[PDB]
């Protein structure tokens, strides 16, 4: 267990918060700011519940030691102030010490120009910590990696607890992943079986239904000894795919959506998949497995969401996908989707309020589905003994 945010005194008392506030900014200006209005209730608990609040976040991947423009957090103080009614200023020099009283709110410059940030080092660390009287770790997209702000900070400061979003994070994941409501289903996608391999093997016995696409079901697709054609999949690990196979249910898709060319004169055939020939290249699930695939998860108490099951930016490639996303919108299952390629058929196929949680976690939520053991959450986990 880990101390929470909402449960301590922050009457007077500094708090530094890291949030994830790594937004898209061009010329000097948020572009979409999903992350940052998922983390303004925690920014708001603090201020209502009395403190001086210091807000921290990585942008990007600036050169540590060197300040570069384009990686600054000016963007989001900019957009901050307009979301609180009042001045957000940007604190470009806090290591040393900074001014901040009870009810104001500051924010940091970019956590990844501080020299030792990445790597974790102990001086900075406690410079952190010299600057709170409390640490706030609410940014799970980070969580599984230890740095100055995220893990170092929270070995050395007075009081160290989890913001609610973080919390919300890891009461989401647990549902779905520790002993969830059966039957359980999981969609996992990607271009190699390699690279999600860690992913594969923890669902493979948690979930009663493994669904497979993209490159991923290529490598089943051939495991079982099916012609994909001009598809990607690694002759290394057909054998992995088998083992898989026989610990979980995957099936196999009926038809699948083919084309030779990308072009103006190419056609999208849907074809059994004993009919797929060596210049194809299989781009999306055909219309007989997304319907039968949609059947299967209809009855699910619990559904794990990594990953479209066709090229879906195409809308001749997209069918499946939607199909699917509405399959899942419309099951009363749990619904828990993560990874940047599943978000994006969300918003595309507009199902987003019909999920039961949505994961912007991307790697980190990767991980936790491993069963890694999470750097942040770790350190955390630690300051919460009696």
């Amino acid at each position: 267990t880990v101390l929470k945010m909402t449960d301590l005194d922050l009457q007077g008392k500094r708090v530094l918060i890291r949030e994830d506030l790594n937004v898209p900014v061009k010329d000097g200006v948020v572009t979409s700011d999903a992350r940052i209005l998922a983390s303004l209730p925690t920014i708001k608990l603090a201020l209502e519940k009395g403190a001086a609040v210091m807000v921290c976040s990585h942008l990007g991947r600036p050169t540590e030691g060197e300040f570069s423009a384009e990686n600054s957090l000016k963007p989001v103080a900019d957009y901050l102030s307009k979301a609180l009614g009042r001045e957000v200023p940007l604190v470009s020099d806090y290591l040393n010490g900074v001014d901040v009283k009870a009810g104001d709110i500051v924010l940091f410059e970019n956590v990844r120009f501080n020299k030792g940030e990445k790597k974790n080092a102990d001086e900075l660390a406690k410079q952190y910590a010299a600057l709170c009287d409390v640490f706030v770790m609410d940014a799970f997209g980070t969580a599984h990696r230890a740095e100055g702000s995220t893990h170092g900070v929270a070995k050395f400061a007075k009081v160290a607890a989890a913001g609610p979003l973080l919390a919300a994070e890891l009461d989401a994941l647990g549902k779905a992943l520790g002993a969830p409501a059966k039957p359980m289903a999981a969609i996992v996608a990607g271009s190699k079986v390699s690279t999600k391999l860690d992913v594969l093997n923890s669902l493979s016995q948690i979930c009663d239904l493994l669904i497979v696409g993209g490159g991923i079901a290529d490598t089943f697709l051939a495991a079982a000894g099916h012609p994909v054609g001009k598809s990607l999949y690694e002759p290394d690990l057909l054998d992995t795919a088998r083992a898989i196979a026989a610990k979980v249910n995957v099936p196999l898709p009926t038809d699948v959506v083919v084309a030779k060319e990308f072009a103006e004169s190419a056609e999208a055939t849907v074809k059994l998949i004993a009919d797929v020939a060596a210049d194809d290249m299989i781009l999306d699930i055909g219309p007989q497995t997304a319907e039968h695939f949609a059947q299967l998860l209809k009855t699910s108490k619990t559904i794990l969401w990594n990953g479209p099951v066709g090229v879906f930016e195409f809308d001749q490639f997209g069918n499946g996908t939607k199909v699917l996303a509405k399959a899942i919108a419309d099951s009363a299952a749990f619904s828990i989707a993560g990874g940047g390629d599943t978000l994006a058929a969300i918003d595309k196929y507009g199902v987003a309020d019909q999920i039961s949680y949505i994961s912007t976690g991307g790697g980190a939520f990767l991980e936790f589905v491993e069963g890694k053991v999470l750097p942040a959450v770790e350190v955390l986990e630690s300051r919460a003994k009696a």
